[PDB]
């Protein structure tokens, strides 16, 4: 979200400075811009980021302004496309946790930022609730609003989203009157990719244009080589299973987590799929094979003790079926089947 | 197919040596190189090119040498997974065209090989017909194949397809006993992206990484710019429609051709589709729009004339709805659907 601009926040921040900040919270008609985009304009009057296709960046700068001379927060709506942004002013005063969710962002913490962005009581914009998995700071002005919105938040956050969402005036759940935002700073989400067959280097790339960390992973260490994935984020060479029970064990997967059996060799998918089926919930587990490799694999890991319900988590054959035949129609398939399988 | 080891090929035929070259030319169990797939043995006993992912390189090495000296032509199965692997002399003497198809894959000629790999008179094999859109050359032995194989042949070659097909020891549909390979070289397919908004760079690498040639193309000149898009193969600027009718006009787009309408500009896309939904068919005519977008084209359009048969090719929302927000998902989306259209 505010993660492009981030470094120029900071250093306005740090130094005492205010900024005012313009956050996307809400997009209609294809407007340029996703939610959680921004916009800050330095005490200097510079500006970093950009809010619209440069439509209303004007109109925006010069709101930030006066918010910040004011010092009154405010949403405005604009509207080719419908754009709202919140507009607050940011200072050590006004955002004392800004530091805190700096080294957040940098150390890999999930962390979110919900602020009332409507509400019929004057005072209680800009309110805001720093969010995390474990823990909560600051108040909305109000239990029953600060509870909903902490458990809501923490949905948001563990799926990675930034969304507008809609109450009464003090936090019921399906009224109306009072809407906040919550923009979610969650690391990049993973995929594993257990095998490390040529095909893999297909797979990575669609991993990487949707914005995952790909790990390519096999005990082989002729196969699993910087060499031969130099665009993976990441090469292990490892026992699969060892490799993943490893990174749960170690809350390095979250429940964006996605994972792609590459293999068909007993010695390593059985093992492998034991401990993935069995994860508390994950993104999606998809197993690589012709019809005649997918059978016989459910077969050897109903040998192995897998239930019905283990293995209706597993999405075999991998991909969607559009009739693909080259790998790299197979990896489109794949990235498609993923995406749908979370919309 | 050849394409990769072509150049070698070509210098040993110049230089009237005879080379042993073996095709893959079925795969079973996801053998590691796909039909087409060739090797390479030069006089000297050079190999470039690759059959299996070097699982019986030696033993085709060997067959192909075998096959030098007596110059009978062999069809020999292995069998991870099953290869039919085509091994056959070639030189100036045993192959004559190979000259003129090296150019026509050159000068981005259509142009095809049906060859006889299985036949109960053994003289019939290795025998083979040159196919292009426009005429044939050479015989199997008999009118019937003759014209049966050349149908066939054209059809595939359309498609950019390569197959083995079965018949009658005469060519007749459906018997069985001969089989032929038919080796299609078509040049790349194109993708043509009209838009030349941001998003376009996103569509244009699902394109790439599908092997089209992409061209974007726009009649503002600001956007349609090789700085915005330096992976696309080509950015041309130009009213869409007078694009679009020229190439038609010069037979510079096929019937693997792919077209994606990224604006609702009134004052192009409509005279765009009215180009694009009366051409004798090419693969895939998308519109990208929200619903919104979706149901004011169809309307703006059916008011230019278009039929709801010529409606009907027109694939809006574009594509497959998977749920994706983020454009690299829409883009996914979008490959997955011209992929899952064509099979």
């Amino acid at each position: 979200g505010v993660r492009d601009v981030l470094g120029t926040l900071s250093a306005v921040w740090e130094s005492g400075g205010t900024a005012g900040v313009g956050t996307v919270v809400r997009t209609f008609r294809s407007a340029p811009r996703p939610a959680g985009a921004s916009m800050v304009v330095a005490p200097d009057g510079t500006v970093s980021g950009s809010v619209s296709g440069g439509c209303v960046e004007g109109a925006v700068y010069d709101l930030a302004t006066e918010v910040v001379a004011t010092g009154t927060p405010v949403l405005q709506r604009y509207g080719g496309g419908i754009l709202d942004v919140f507009v607050e002013p940011v200072s050590q005063k006004t955002f004392p946790q800004l530091g805190a969710i700096r080294d957040d962002i940098e150390a890999q913490r999930p962390v979110a930022v919900a602020t009332v962005i409507t509400h019929p009581d004057a005072q209680w914009i800009g309110r805001r609730l720093v969010v995390h998995t474990d823990e909560v700071a600051g108040s909305l002005g109000s239990s029953r609003a600060d509870a909903a919105v902490t458990d809501d938040a923490r949905g948001l956050l563990a799926a990675g989203r930034s969304e507008v969402l809609t109450y009464g005036p003090d936090g019921q759940r399906r009224g109306e009157g009072m809407e906040v935002f919550v923009s979610s700073y969650a690391p990049r989400p993973r995929m594993l990719v257990f095998g490390a067959i040529d095909f893999a280097a297909a797979v990575a790339q669609q991993g990487a244009f949707l914005g995952y960390r790909v790990t390519v992973c096999d005990a082989r260490p002729v196969f699993a080589t910087t060499a031969r994935f130099p665009t993976a984020d990441e090469v292990v060479v490892d026992w699969p299973h060892r490799y993943l029970a490893a990174q749960a064990e170690a809350g390095a997967i979250d429940a964006r987590t996605v994972v792609c059996v590459l293999t068909h060799d007993p010695k390593f998918d059985v093992p492998l799929l034991e401990v993935a089926l069995r994860l508390p919930d994950i993104a999606y587990i998809g197993a690589m094979g012709s019809r005649r490799t997918h059978e016989d694999r459910l077969a050897r890991l109903r040998e192995a003790g897998l239930t019905e319900e283990e293995l209706a988590r597993l999405s075999s054959p991998i991909g969607l079926d559009l009739g693909g035949r080259t790998p790299e129609e197979t990896a489109v398939s794949i990235a498609a089947e993923i995406i749908a399988k979370r919309w």
